C-alpha cells in the first residue's frame, strides 16, 4: 500500500478559499495490467491552474469521491514531472525510473502521487537516458515538469500560423519578460525570424534588455515607446532595412498593449492572443482591420492539441531535443519542497500567491 497527498476543492472560488488537501490511499499490490503508479517529481503553478479552480477556465476535471472524500471534489494543476514506480504486467511502453508528463489536461498533477493507464502518460529521457543517448545535456526536474505548456505555446505559435521568411520577417510581442516570451525570442533565433520585444520599463532596463536580446530578440522596446507615435518611424525604419515585413503579432496583455503592437504590423497581418491581463480587452482600431487588413485571433495549446496527438509530439520532440543540446533554457522557477510537515495545499496557495516573484514550482 502507498499513502499519497492531493491538493482538492469541495466548490470553485479563490485558490486561499477553496484548496485543502486530502490524503489517500493507492494500492501499489493491485495494480491492473494496464495500469501505472507515478509519483511526483514536481509540478508548477501556472495562471491555467488558478483560473481552472476559480472556476474560469472551461476545460476543468470532474468533480469526484475517488480521493476518499464524502462530497464530490476536484484535482488541481495540469502540467508537471514525474517518475514511474510500477508499472502493470501488461505494460511495455513505461518501466519503472522513466519520467513521463501527463498526455492530457486536468489529469491533476498538485498531488504526491498518480494512478492511472499508461496511456494517461509521455515519455521524456531523464537525464540518464539522455546523457546515455550522447547528449550533451538532460533535461532537469524544471524543464520537464514546465514543458508542455509554455515552450510548446510559444513554438507553436511561431510555426504553425503564418510562414515567416528566414533571416527577413519579423514578429512582434508583448508580455516580453514572460516565460513565454523568453521562449519565443529564442525559438526565433534558432528559426532565424527577426522579433521586437515589448517589455515595461524598469530601473534596470539596460540589463532587461541586454539579457533578452542574448536569448534572441533582435528588439526591445518599452511600452512607452511602444504607445509612441513620435517612435513609430524609428520602427518601421528596422523593418524596411531587414528587407522583411512585420507579419505577426503575439499578445498576452491586452489594451493600450495590444493596440500597439497590431499597429506595428504590415498589411495582411495576423495578430495572436494566447492571454491576457485581467480586464484589459483587446483593443484594435477599426482602421487597422478596414484599410491595413488587419486579423485578430485566438491561442490556447489545450484546445490546439486536444485531438493532435503528432503535432504534440512532433512540437514536444523539437523542444527535448533542443533542452538536450543545451539551445534552450528554462526561466528559474523558485522552488518549494513538500516534506510532510505543512499541508501540501498550502504550498501550492503560497505558490499561487507569490506567482509575482517568479514561476513557482513545487518539488518532492
Amino acid at each position: 500500500m502507498i499513502t499519497a497527498q492531493a491538493v482538492l476543492y469541495t466548490q470553485h472560488g479563490e485558490p486561499k478559499d477553496v484548496l485543502f488537501t486530502q490524503s489517500f490511499e493507492i494500492d501499489d499490490d493491485n495494480l491492473a495490467p494496464n495500469e501505472v503508479i507515478v509519483k511526483t517529481l514536481g509540478s508548477p503553478v501556472n495562471p491555467s491552474d488558478i483560473n481552472q479552480i476559480q472556476g474560469v477556465n472551461p476545460s476543468k476535471p470532474a468533480k469526484t469521491t475517488g480521493f476518499g472524500t464524502t462530497e464530490p471534489a476536484a484535482p488541481c494543476g495540469n502540467e508537471g514531472l514525474f517518475e514511474v514506480i510500477k508499472v502493470g504486467s501488461n505494460v511495455s511502453s513505461l518501466e519503472a525510473g522513466d519520467w513521463v508528463i501527463p498526455s492530457h489536461v486536468n489529469f491533476g498533477t498538485w498531488r504526491t502521487h498518480a494512478l492511472g493507464n499508461d496511456d494517461d502518460f509521455i515519455k521524456l529521457p531523464n537525464p540518464a537516458q539522455s546523457k546515455a543517448n550522447g547528449k550533451p545535456n538532460g533535461l532537469t526536474i524544471n524543464q520537464g515538469a514546465t514543458i508542455s505548456v509554455n515552450p510548446l505555446t510559444a513554438y507553436l505559435m511561431l510555426t504553425h500560423y503564418v510562414k515567416l521568411t528566414p533571416g527577413k520577417d519579423w514578429f512582434i510581442q508583448n508580455g516580453g519578460t514572460s516565460a513565454v516570451g523568453k521562449y519565443a525570442s529564442q525559438i526565433g533565433k534558432l528559426l532565424n525570424f527577426n522579433s521586437i520585444s515589448v517589455i515595461r520599463d524598469r530601473p534596470n532596463l539596460d540589463e532587461v534588455v541586454a539579457s533578452l536580446k542574448e536569448l534572441g530578440a533582435t528588439q526591445v522596446i518599452t511600452e512607452d515607446q511602444n504607445n509612441s507615435r513620435e517612435f513609430g518611424p524609428t520602427i518601421k525604419e528596422w523593418i524596411k532595412q531587414s528587407g522583411g515585413e512585420a507579419k505577426l503579432a503575439l499578445n498576452c496583455v491586452g489594451g493600450k498593449s495590444s493596440t500597439g503592437i497590431a499597429r506595428k504590423l504590415n498589411n495582411n497581418g495576423l495578430m495572436l492572443t494566447y492571454g491576457g491581463m485581467s480586464f484589459q480587452p483587446v483593443t484594435i482600431p477599426t482602421s487597422l482591420y478596414i484599410f491595413k487588413n488587419f486579423t485578430s485571433a485566438g491561442f490556447w495549446v489545450t484546445e490546439l492539441l486536444k485531438n493532435n496527438k503528432e503535432l504534440k509530439t512532433s512540437t514536444l520532440n523539437q523542444i527535448i531535443a533542443w533542452y538536450e543540446e543545451g539551445k534552450l533554457t528554462d526561466a528559474k522557477s523558485i522552488e518549494t519542497l513538500y516534506d510532510g510537515t505543512k499541508p501540501l495545499h498550502e504550498l501550492y496557495q503560497d505558490g499561487v500567491a507569490n506567482s509575482k516573484d517568479g514561476k513557482q514550482l513545487i518539488t518532492y
